[PDB]
């Protein structure tokens, strides 16, 4: 009958979303608004919201239901629609000039295993608002949850009158189909949301490519910060979706003056402090791999789970695992994506800033600071040059939750569009009405 | 004090990298002083006219008095640091700021079409955004490009700028372009040229902006002002000898006004060719062995072209006109010459459809002349070009006779449009949670 | 071509107590978050967009005022509830450089006194309250006596919803007996920081002579110009739909046609084709003018907002419900041209050229600088009359209500300020601009 | 050629009436040329200096060196035609443009405090908007305003402007100010002065912009850079001898750092009066029987104010500093003298609430020196002034040391804020139904 959006071949998946895009060029702005709203109701439906949130966890073995229940709702509510497509206007003696945001064509989107449903909802809303179709390439670990969402969207858009196959994917998401999608001529723009290997891959294809890379965000806490509030926002921001967010705090850098009071307020807020060098080393055997990287089995796991594996039984109060280590520690250097939070002590905030730049590894992604000194907040904000910089709040404030602005799950650091929206999936066009319609 | 011109490619890259790391420690007023310095170098009449002849002399393309306007339009209507605006959103959750920060060192590739205009354009926009620019000019514009880079480097040193903000190579060539592409220390690539260099910077694993080519059609219908349309068409097509990426390249005339349009094209300096044999002869000259325009004719005047087929002509003639079918290579192949075929159609509604077809999905430039709002709306929306000019010459889309700012790096494939300082900057967010909400 | 182309309830017995209660409401509103404002604005929206009260509020205004029709007011009440800007209208400007960061913000005014008309009684209460409360203000309403009960009723459902949402009491207040005296009482109260007048030229003249900041949304007399290049078929349909909209009550609705002579006759045919009753007999035209005009040359109160079928019945002409307006071709000095009848009566004046049309439309506008419409296809003539007539709203090739967001691009409003320069008023129009300079800090670029 | 100055108010208005009609036929480039002409007038060095001595000498208020900075600030950072932005939104129902269009003839009433800065600032804003301006300046600054207007007409005459775009009366007074406000052909009033003239223009049945007065307090808290705070408060309070409506007029310092603040304020040229006998001598000198400021002392230097009480000191002194209770008249009155009282409070929240109290709900200007981003936000969000400067001099709220544009007409009651060209324009909406939606 109607297409379910899922095809057996990447080539005809691209050819199907290529025909959809052209048909989609006949649909009015109001059609886009109904389609965009149709995608919101699909995920914000309470039966679907709870279903995608827990099933993703069931299939990926990462994150938790309660938090992807919030993240999925953030992608549905705070993702911009067709209002994002603004129009610049310049009226003068030479008439008028309009600048619009117009469809690219067909977009290929490569989505991660840390925000499988969130990224698809966030991409599809923006890419369809800008008048594009999208060919998705999900991470094969999130294959089942992603295609089902792809299918749920196709059904809703069919009931609204949309052209078939505005959102599509493949039945067997693989590394080969992802490469196949990057090579297909009809694909006009690529959007990559993942690690450094995939971001550099879409940049080598001869096509327009949005690159959302990895992070390693430090959170500086100087003597000026509200230590009680700082330690609360840290635990919440680090335990959020079990540290899967690319913004989630992954190492603490505190000045010696307030460090012991920070650790005390951190434990008070649900941190389990590891002080014995043996159980710490015992923890490194659990969560690390060969080549000193993170184990995907431990990635996205809870603090209850990780301490269960080293013979420590704690209740549900424990949200993170705390330890004060040197800066060379692998938990500091690596993007653990786990509620494991090291803490490096430094003499002054200037040393905390100069170190936070180093452990950023030039990712230019996310950095957090707790401090009420404007001069010190703007010195770190200027020097580290990250795409998102949160101040006196949990890191998820930079995604629109607890912070001002809209929400996105594709954050462009390398290619540099920042928090991508519908403007990011559109071509910039200029229209010059010479010596007419200067009605000032 | 360095001159901004280095012996090898790795030397210029490593010096711009040290420059931008030092450029970061500057203020916005320093950026504004260096921006004005770049404007001063080209807008100086002594240098302006030197840059306009050397480009015509060395490359052998265009004329000097039109490059006089193109070089001026670049240093005059290019956005400066005022292009870097700030977005703010305040409420219960605090204050959000969105800024345009530096990328780092930018590698820039320029065409033989507009050597100096593109250097002036990229320098202002990239340096205003806090970047440094490593230019890799075409070998056929080498000596004028190196002269302009040194004049800028000289000027900026007298303003207190860190050295090597604008750098280039002593021996520009194809392989120096490829060494700038592979250099890990280049953060952004901007390419203003053919379709092969654009896909090459798009295949290097780097952030790349590609300003592609086109084939701009101009549609005329029974509703247009025919006298002003034929003046705007000849002026646009013959601007800098049809070198600009925006200049008209073929006409599509509604049959109802096609004859009266051909008369007013003549009255405004168009030389029509009616004998099919003399129209063979120019196909022999400008089109070469296997169907592509010949680089020796590209950028030459209409008088120079008519002389090569033995037609001595006064400087009144600005273009070579001919009524011709839609399959003739003069309509399909981007000539970049003051040769302007015309295709006659019955209707305006597939005058539009024919224009979309001959544009060849470049979605670059299209022009239309008329009085009906719905018809200008219909063609401007369906053809989906980056620039669409209504009731004026093509260069009106460059800030010359139209509203908006000026650019010589118009990104088609990569979607930035008329690139400016913002186009060469990283969008960064800054969230002050639960503070600075002063409403 | 001759063818064209193809807990308090909110209501107080005295005016002063309404202001004193609205001032106390301002004190407490300043302690409420933007989310509270958003929930209170969203509260008002549910008040009018709830289908039962939506039908309910529409029949009232027709029953109490005798003006307009029910189905079109069902459209105007929904248009105010949906397309009026909320707290998203309060945007922020930011400037960042070497000297730090400067923000400019829209901040509340305090207590606002709003004077509403009888032609749009509930639409203006919805629209004023949304933007005024979104900007962080409290509003005192002085309704027109003719639409007393429908206005009093809406303000009570508003005070009930907001209370149920935890809003400070008396955020939106009014008087128990609206009167011109209670209007002058509001104009003179020192606690009222701003005035907003939506009515005739006399009420706008008053608010600007009180010693307070005032937004004056005055009257209109919009002409509609059709030249030989217009889509005459579409022109006639838009003109009849726009003129008859809510029985010509809107300040935007068409009031007189200025048609180029070449297409004027074909235009009339397509006006009749779309439900215009053409009056040719000199005598029966006198009957309507004797019925519609008063001794002072102004419109008849008992006839304002009455249907075209109702007006034709009173002169002894029975017609079916397909007739929406009344059409007569008359000279330019005819009263129906010079007066804002606010009735489905449409005069047409024929002119030689489009140049003459643009000039007479300027002459007929009466310097209201409010609304003007022109159906035309040439960009140069559209540009000429738009730039020249200088109206607050200018509509091209559409119905007049496209300047309200109905079939046009933008937000809706029912307070359209011309002589005071605010344009189509929204939350920004009801707020003060504040500049916050952070010297040599927060420049993070 | 007319010089713009007329014998009667009615003759000036009618001249500005017909001039504004003729103005409506001019282009944006024409407006741009006239605006730049008014910039060149005041920014000319000899004219910049001339205006500044002539004002001080004719009014007896302010100092030369600071009115040099301020007159430069009005011609250099006042918005031009770039201030008149266009809004636009397109979709299915077509295109909608929003534009800023001129009112008509505007009447502007300038004050003695800044006679030249307001004429330069007003005239640039209202001509940029396409309006004409009839000026009714203060009689105390009578000949400096007519010479400034005359010099302006000569410049506009040379540029090709319609005669009498900026006009004034030969004999300024308040009698013809009323004539201006009661003239049918004036369309907006712009009153820049005290609370009387503001309510006067708002009672005329006409659109009016009223820029009232204020009593700006500056709050210092324990987080403030005391060496930098004490420096900025002296530069800001003694700026033009406290004449600017923005200039600090009383300090509210927390007890923790109040003595070290006064310690560092004297390093910057403060004179502490500790003997109530000497202090009362100032009181009887500068206040009035009913406690108002004395016109003879307004704008007088601190050196001169101390000479009227015998105390002789050099020009190193810039202000007269006194620690004093809150109810004292120096705190409560907009003195516009370099007299700066200090009110010590215990906590920053006492300072915040007190600065709210002494501001008298003028909601005009307030300053705060502090490093805590929470306290800066708390006072800004509560005092609700149209200018709020943080960690800098008062005049940083007028583009001199801060971000943004400058103005000299600050609308507090009427709510326009820092009036620019946009303030003197009507918003018009232009709806193209079902056309020009080319997205
Ligand atoms: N900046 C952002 O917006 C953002 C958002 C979510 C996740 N991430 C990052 O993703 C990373 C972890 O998620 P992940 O496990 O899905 O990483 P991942 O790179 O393994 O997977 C991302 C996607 O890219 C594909 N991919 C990866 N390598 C590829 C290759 N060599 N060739 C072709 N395709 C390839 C994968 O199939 C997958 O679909 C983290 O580093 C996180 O920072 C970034
Ligand atoms: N969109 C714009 O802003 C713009 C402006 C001017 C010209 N153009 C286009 O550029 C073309 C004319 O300029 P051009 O002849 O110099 O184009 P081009 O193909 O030569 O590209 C310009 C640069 O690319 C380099 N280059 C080209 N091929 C290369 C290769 N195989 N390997 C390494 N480097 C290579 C050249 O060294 C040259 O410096 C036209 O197509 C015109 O439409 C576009
Ligand atoms: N510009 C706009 O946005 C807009 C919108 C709707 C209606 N209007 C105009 O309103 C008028 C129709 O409404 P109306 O019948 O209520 O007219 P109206 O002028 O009599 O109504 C003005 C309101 O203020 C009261 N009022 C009238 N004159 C007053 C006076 N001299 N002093 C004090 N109060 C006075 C009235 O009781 C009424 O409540 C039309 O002229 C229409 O153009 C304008
Ligand atoms: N808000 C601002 O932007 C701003 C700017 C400069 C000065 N001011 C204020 O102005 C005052 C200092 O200047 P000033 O001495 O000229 O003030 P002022 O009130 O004495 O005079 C202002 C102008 O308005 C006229 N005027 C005053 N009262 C009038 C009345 N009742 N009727 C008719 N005309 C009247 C005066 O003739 C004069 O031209 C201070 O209070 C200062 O705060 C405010």
């Amino acid at each position: 009958a109607v297409s379910d959006g899922v095809f057996e071949t990447m080539d005809a998946a691209v050819e199907a979303a290529a025909l959809a895009q052209q048909q989609y060029l006949l649909c009015s702005m109001s059609d886009r608004a109904r389609f965009v709203q149709g995608i919101r109701d699909v995920i914000l439906n309470q039966d679907t919201l709870e279903k995608m949130s827990r099933m993703a966890v069931e299939e990926t073995g990462m994150g938790n239901y309660e938090h992807k229940l919030i993240k999925n709702r953030l992608a549905g509510e705070k993702t911009p629609g067709i209002e994002d497509l603004t129009t610049d206007a310049f009226s003068g003696d030479n008439g008028l000039t309009l600048v619009e945001y117009s469809p690219f064509g067909v977009i290929g989107a490569i989505t991660p295993t840390t925000n499988p449903t969130e990224t698809i909802v966030c991409n599809s809303i923006g890419m369809l608002a800008a008048g594009n179709s999208v060919v998705f390439s999900p991470h094969p670990r999130a294959r089942q949850v992603s295609l089902l969402l792809v299918r749920l969207i196709n059904q809703k858009l069919a009931a609204l009158g949309a052209p078939e196959n505005l959102v599509v994917t493949v039945e067997k998401p693989s590394i080969e189909n992802t490469n196949a999608m990057m090579a297909h001529p009809k694909v006009r723009m690529l959007v990559a949301t993942g690690g450094p290997a995939i971001v550099k891959a879409v940049l080598s294809t001869g096509k327009k490519a949005i690159g959302a890379g990895a992070g390693n965000p430090p959170v500086v806490v100087d003597e000026t910060a509200n230590i009680e509030k700082a330690a609360c926002d840290i635990v919440n921001g680090c335990s959020f979706d079990n540290n899967l967010p690319c913004v989630a705090e992954k190492e603490i850098i505190a000045v010696a003056q307030i460090a012991d009071y920070l650790i005390f307020n951190l434990k008070k807020n649900g941190a389990y402090e590891i002080k014995d060098p043996a159980v710490l080393q015992q923890l490194q055997d659990l969560v690390l791999t060969a080549k000193g990287g993170p184990q995907t089995k431990c990635v996205g796991k809870s603090a209850v789970w990780l301490l269960s594996q080293i013979g420590i039984s704690v209740d549900a109060s424990i949200k993170i695992i705390l330890m004060e280590v040197p800066r060379e520690h692998p938990f500091v250097q690596e993007e653990l994506m786990m509620p494991i939070l090291p803490l490096v002590r430094v003499e002054t905030v200037d040393d905390a800033i100069d170190l936070a730049i180093e452990v950023e590894h030039d990712n230019r992604h996310t950095a957090i600071m707790h401090s009420t000194d404007v001069r010190k907040l703007t010195k770190m904000a200027k020097l580290i040059q990250t795409t998102i910089f949160v101040k006196n709040g949990p890191s998820y404030a930079g995604l629109g939750a607890g912070g001002e602005g809209y929400s996105t799950f594709t954050i462009a650091g390398p290619t540099g569009e920042g928090l991508t929206s519908a403007k990011s999936f559109a071509r910039r066009r200029k229209c010059v009405m010479v010596e007419a319609l200067n009605i000032r």
